């Protein structure tokens, strides 16, 4: 086949599509669910797992699982149906013929890329396969060879730092504070207004309450004295049902838990610091050229106001000798896969799929020593 | 001064009394009752409204209204009735002398705590008052500094895990599965048998064959079987009028909803793994000991059985490496306010107070503050 | 007089006692701990800041900050802590009375020795003392005159030759790897596995698999080879909680940093390699005598086979015609305690101290002229 597909099957959202297209063909929730009532109906359609947009339509019905937990697949027995339904059903392709470009988290568990390999050449038989990391692509997508990317998904935020072609593994930071646990914070601070959310229904509800009225203060302590000069900084959501909902520092209050883990009780550094300890982590000769290409990227960096706090605190952290040029570029919603279908399209590239010929005298090991 | 008032306001039933007393000096149902019918006897001790044990009393002609709703006053009108009632009709002493110890659930909405404030010190005047959470109040009477307390009363059922006497907010659970929706619950499945309960005059009725009759069975199923070698579980309840009714295998099927939520229909975990749940978002060395010191509170943990189902599920769900241990004492039916009791006695507390000399030079918003 | 204290005050670990005593009479770790969570239990003995085998202890609430940095004191408001707690708590002797024999690693900030003696003077006012280097001390425990001490302990790995009573400062060796790094990585392979261990607490469970299941391999390849017969090398570590870990070939892959230190990233030679340049260092005459006196100390040489690896690599780089005789002491946990508790009693030594009467003529400028 002379096409590859790109395959980002990150947690939260999953997108895909054919090498050398400037956009993903298909994006949906990654998400499979199960009825949790009694079904009465009979001569219908009666379903027993949904997946996807469907899963996200018929969601009142339904308890969700998402199978991906902090970017590792916990639940294979759904993650099947993930790419059954990413294969088959919306790009409608016949993986037999396709070889295909995975996506993985920095520091996931061997065991993980392992079975994501078998199930590749053993479910769905693609001739060849290769399995990049989530933020050495994004680099591909901004058109770079050295930067430290930033990439916070649904469920993991990391740097990896690059220099002049070559990665730094040792300066490698991972993070699990990402866009889910987010969602659970604004879950948990609704509650203090008087608003209840609970289900896993309800909580995607929360998620668009999340990207659609959120943003990062510029000074936090100053926007809480701001919203104490109250009802200038409010905003009223409409809620399936069509009561309206008023939600006023929690809109920003949510976002902050990024610069400040500490409101979620888990110990760690912020992400200013997490990348500033992170560039800190490199050889001294090119930490000049990283504060000069700090990549934004994955969905979680979409939020107004991000770049702006994000080289504030940056530049309070390094010397004022130099200056902090951080890059968010409008696409970073995608550059993850943006970065895969450049990749994969490479004509350099063709050499480093494993193949099947190649897997089966060597088994799942085989994608320990020919990807990262 | 020689005492001051604890008043575990709470859904339901209004625990009240002195500090330094070892069991409440009132209690009576969180109820208000209207009548509903024309009134005849002129020339009589008539009265608009009636509250607590007189409204139980005369409750076949009352609609009874329920002023607190899972743990947020939703009836502010009615709910200056109860305290009134509580501190003029039978404490009988004058709110303006003692400052009073109220109590709340975790996560409440923030607007509840203020209009509570509000009107203790601009309706009654106290000298001072303070709001602590209803969890944090139950390892006193205990006299433990580290537990898991999982509280459980009319309206709301929680858990708040607390180490060497701090807190971990990040980790507390709210659920709105409790004694009010077990009593809706056994309604509705004595209806299957062919008795009807539906006035809200009624329902103090099935709350009665709950009290009396109901208990957690050890293994559900197996308590199912052993209803069909029928005849041996059931028990016969003598309604008001003196009609009887026999209760078959609903007197276990109705507590067990704790255990399975989804019997009730609502989406979530039951007691048992919302506990493990909540062990399992705490910082790793501490679970041992919250593992040892798992503490039980409120009316719905009074069931006979409860403490061994609850033993058996989470020794299955935790690692059979370590000891499980569950302390239910047999005052916990109080536990909140004798713990509130304990609080307001304290030489080292009379500091923490929010006084009437500090409240109005800072609105019902010190509370926020200064409590939890 | 019978006493005077030697107190090496090293990273990770305090070892505290009296001179002329054959052991440390107190051991700790160089741990600052402070609570991170909301604190509820009023009247409590509610402690600031807790320290050394409290903090240990209790780590479950507290950020833990050792305050000693890769040997240098980098918080000197967090280590005067533990100094009073060393002096106070279970050496419990007042420090105005006590001569003090304190310790540093070679190559240390002036800045460091200048402040550390300013604060023995001017906070504790010990009547005297000195600061002896934590390799000069070790052959006193050994009981040599000539041997090139390797030493390795929490934050710093140094060699220090001496032949004959003197020692040769242009060929000390020192490098900023050891048992913090080591378990810094070993948390990042764990990683690999799928143990996310992350939290400051949590390293202490990571730093106890080091200590308790660790080994070096005599020959890594043929080791790493030897992995493929897996289960025969698994071991497995049961964590607070009683969740069990199982560990394989990143048992023995963590100590093969200290001779490959590419894998944590950092340039440099692996220990052999720094041993052998070392002696290639030292004038030609003393060579045959260094090699066959080689003294290794410091809880980072504790490590089973760590000698055998170490006698291979040395045996490998010197010339084939004359043996190494690599002397690693059972007690080397210590060495550098028991050294300076040798030091501090010889009658010859009383001399030498550094005396309150001599200090206030010449500020902390005093201690790099009367000490190494
Ligand atoms: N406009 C937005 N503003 C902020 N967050 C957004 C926005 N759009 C989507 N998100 C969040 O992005 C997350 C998904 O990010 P994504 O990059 O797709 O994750 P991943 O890389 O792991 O696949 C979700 O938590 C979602 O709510
Ligand atoms: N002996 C009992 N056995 C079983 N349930 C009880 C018992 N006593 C009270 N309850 C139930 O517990 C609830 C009252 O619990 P309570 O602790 O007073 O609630 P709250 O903490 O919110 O004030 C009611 O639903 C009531 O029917
Ligand atoms: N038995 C052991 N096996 C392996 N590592 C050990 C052992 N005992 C101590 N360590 C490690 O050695 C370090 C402490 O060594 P120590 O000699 O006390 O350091 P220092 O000289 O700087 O005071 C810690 O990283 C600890 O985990
Ligand atoms: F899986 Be996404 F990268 F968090
Ligand atoms: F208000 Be009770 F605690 F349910
Ligand atoms: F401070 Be120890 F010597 F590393
Ligand atoms: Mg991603
Ligand atoms: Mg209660
Ligand atoms: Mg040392």
């Amino acid at each position: 086949e002379t096409t590859a597909l790109v395959c980002d099957n990150g947690s939260g959202l999953v997108k895909a599509g054919f090498a050398g297209d400037d956009a993903p063909r298909a994006v949906f929730p990654s998400i499979v669910g199960r009825p949790r009532h009694q079904g009465v109906m009979v001569g219908m359609g009666q379903k027993d797992s949904y997946v996807g947009d469907e899963a996200q339509s018929k969601r009142g019905i339904l308890t969700l699982k998402y199978p991906i937990e902090h970017g590792i697949i916990t639940n294979w027995d759904d993650m099947e149906k993930i790419w059954h339904h990413t294969f088959y059903n919306e790009l409608r392709v016949a993986p037999e013929e396709h070889p295909t470009l995975l996506t993985e988290a920095p520091l996931n568990p061997k065991a993980n890329r392992e079975k994501m390999t078998q199930i590749m050449f053993e479910t769905f038989n693609v001739p060849a396969m290769y399995v990049a990391i989530q933020a050495v692509l994004s680099l591909y997508a901004s058109g770079r060879t050295t930067g430290i990317v930033l990439d916070s998904g649904d469920g993991v935020t990391h740097n990896v730092p690059i220099y002049e072609g070559y990665a730094l593994p040792h300066a490698i930071m991972r993070l699990d504070l990402a866009g889910r646990d987010l969602t659970d914070y604004l879950m948990k601070i609704l509650t203090e207004r008087g608003y209840s959310f609970v289900t896993t229904a309800e909580r995607e509800i929360v998620r668009d309450i999340k990207e659609k009225l959120c943003y990062v203060a510029l000074d936090f302590e100053n926007e809480m004295a701001t919203a104490a000069s109250s009802s200038s900084l409010e905003k009223s959501y409409e809620l399936p049902d069509g009561q309206v909902i008023t939600i006023g520092n929690e809109r920003f209050r949510c976002p902050e838990t990024l610069f400040q883990p500490s409101f979620i009780g888990m110990e760690s550094a912020g992400i200013h610091e997490t990348t500033y300890n992170s560039i800190m982590k490199c050889d001294i000769d090119i930490r000049k050229d990283l504060y000069a290409n700090n990549v934004m990227s994955g969905g979680t960096t979409m939020y107004p106001g991000i770049a702006d706090r994000m080289q504030k605190e940056i530049t309070a952290l390094a010397p004022s000798t130099m200056k902090i040029k951080i890059i968010a570029p409008p696409e970073r919603k995608y550059s993850v896969w943006i970065g895969g279908s450049i990749l994969a399209s490479l004509s350099t590239f063709q050499q480093m799929w494993i193949t099947k010929q190649e897997y089966d005298e060597a088994g799942p090991s085989i994608v320990h020593r020919k990807c990262f």
